[PDB]
């Protein structure tokens, strides 16, 4: 008998991208399931015996070293942010993002992006640090999303920003290119303040920008800048050839892309 | 003229624990403020020129290396968790913690602790990994709190748990002792399933436990265990002799304990 769709769904959960197994063959569900269960248990045993590091944590640490080594200051700013920061960012009711905010209490929200906190740090650090000011942050961000293989409601974003001298599109593309070649992730930069997107096929890895833009004034910024935001789970999805970004997420259902339901 | 209380408050923001400056002296506010501003700008310049790492990020990475090296698997689990996990943990209306939860939407909350996710990982990994199972997680936790120099509403917690063989109070105290001696943090273990607290004077650094306890059954756990939870900002507060834990927090107001309002 052919596998049911439910049985195929179950096998897909246990299938990893490097497997050379095809579900289409005549072998019965129970034997395919037992084979994949054995493989995934061995995969977890090998992680536990050797490296023991979580993909998302390890990627954050690798990205951190890259940017610290390039002269960027590591920022850790609040995840629970004032709701007023959303409106200040120009996110009004005519934008998609206005409907995607997780509100907390009556005056706070889970941050959907890093830009407000990075703007505040640029303004404050400009009183103390020499030109140019280079900063970055990695951490959780939150958006309400429709179901989709490329979106999480709880994800992790890298944001970096440079302000002052050297804030050219060329320098921005050079940072992006060195960064993704360091990680081993294929990309194309697409673009015509200037804006550009970093694409892996149809998947957006990053949106980047060149300042100054009119919004800067509301944040007390009056210098040129360049910066970009990257989703870490999307980087992991591409690097490991996951079919669904849920394999890369903070999760109780997957560990380093391996099903925990064994 | 003596300094006003408001002027003293302003100087205290700029005062760092290693400063050898006393505000009590006759010198005028403006000169004391200008001296402290110069010192704090130089402190930020030195960080930017040399290490560029954030105290909270760096501590997370150091703790991660300690536990990975000791055989613990690094977990990254959801911060936004089902509200049902709170009740399942035995947190009912007769507990303080029930009134401290940040609710999100109608069925989710910001996690106030790591225990639910660690229980779930122990249960699932017991199907794949050899005895004993050793896991840990570091990440944001959230609690509504009264104003106080030892509490944050947004903080970072280390949780570790071992399940199976070797789950003795002696082994638990040995992990705690090696860990805090590695970090260079003075402590006392106080205690009479068994429970114990790790104290720095009157400040609680950790609460730890030895299983099994009746609650385990609700989470599908039926093996002995040991574990503990530590607040990272409290570790930083003790290590750096901060007077208020706000100096150690995810923050827009302090960077590595240095005021950003210069
Ligand atoms: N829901 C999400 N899940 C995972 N990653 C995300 C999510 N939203 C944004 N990101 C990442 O964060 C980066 C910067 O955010 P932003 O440019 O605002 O996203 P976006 O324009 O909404 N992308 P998309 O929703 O795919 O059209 C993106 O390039 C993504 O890599
Ligand atoms: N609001 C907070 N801010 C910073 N750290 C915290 C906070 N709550 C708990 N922690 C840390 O997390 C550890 C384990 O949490 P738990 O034992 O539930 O805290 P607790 O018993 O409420 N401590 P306390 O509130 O100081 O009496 C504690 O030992 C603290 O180091
Ligand atoms: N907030 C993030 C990060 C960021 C930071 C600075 C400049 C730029 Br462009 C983007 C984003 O959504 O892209
Ligand atoms: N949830 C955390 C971490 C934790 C994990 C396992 C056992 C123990 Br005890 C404590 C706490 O509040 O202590
Ligand atoms: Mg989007
Ligand atoms: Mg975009
Ligand atoms: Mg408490
Ligand atoms: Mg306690």
């Amino acid at each position: 008998p052919a596998l049911t769709k439910s049985q195929t769904d179950r096998l897909e959960v246990l299938l990893n991208p490097k497997d050379e197994i095809s579900l289409n063959s005549g072998k019965p569900f129970r034997e395919l399931e037992s084979e994949l269960l054995s493989r995934r248990k061995k995969d977890l045993q090998q992680i536990y015996a050797e490296e023991r590091e979580n993909y998302l944590g390890k990627l954050e640490r690798e990205i951190t070293r890259f940017f610290v080594d390039r002269g960027f200051l590591e920022i850790k700013s609040p995840i629970l942010i004032p709701l007023e920061y959303i409106e200040r960012m120009g996110i009004d009711n005519d934008t998609e993002l206005s409907k995607q905010i997780f509100r907390v209490d009556k005056n706070f929200c889970l941050r959907p992006m890093l830009a407000p906190n990075l703007y505040n740090y640029l303004r404050k650090l400009d009183r103390a640090l020499p030109d140019p000011i280079k900063i970055f942050e990695i951490g959780p961000c939150y958006r309400k999303e429709s179901d989709g293989k490329e979106h999480l409601e709880e994800f992790t974003m890298l944001g970096f920003q440079q302000m002052g001298s050297g804030c050219t599109r060329e320098n921005l593309e050079s940072i992006i290119t060195d960064f993704l070649n360091h990680l081993g992730i294929d990309f194309k930069i697409v673009g015509d303040g200037d804006t550009l997107d970093v694409m892996h096929g149809d998947l957006e890895l990053s949106s980047a920008g060149v300042g100054p833009i009119p919004l800067d004034r509301e944040w007390g910024i009056d210098k040129p800048w360049i910066g970009a935001g990257f989703g870490l789970e999307r980087l992991l999805k591409v690097k490991h050839d996951f079919k669904n970004i849920k394999r890369a997420a903070r999760s109780e259902s997957y560990y380093n892309g391996i099903s925990t339901n064994l």
